[PDB]
């Protein structure tokens, strides 16, 4: 019930907040999922997933998104994992961008 909302605008930055996480030693997956696409998965195996140049996954588990865009309007979900393989945080916030 608590996802979360923010507001930017087209073509200028903005970065997706994970309420409640720490990308620390303990965090080994993270992933940040939207609808039925990828958009940058973090995997402690190295070897990640990045939608394109267009993102960037901070040094806190967060994404940095470069120049908004119609497609990044909309809800993001992110699915953080553990080192032993489980589910840590799993949140969903709104990415409302204005054009
Ligand atoms: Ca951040």
């Amino acid at each position: 019930r608590d996802s979360g909302t923010v507001w930017g605008a087209l073509g200028h930055g903005i970065d997706l907040d994970i309420p409640n996480f720490q990308m620390t030693d303990d965090i080994d997956e993270v992933r940040w999922e939207r609808g039925s696409t990828l958009v940058a998965e973090f995997k402690r195996k190295m070897k990640p997933f990045l939608k394109s140049g267009a993102f960037e996954i901070l040094a806190n588990g967060d994404l940095k998104i470069k120049n908004l865009t119609r497609d990044d309007s909309g809800t993001y979900n992110v699915t953080v994992y553990s080192t032993n393989g489980t589910r840590i945080l799993n949140k969903a916030l709104d990415l409302r961008i204005l054009e």
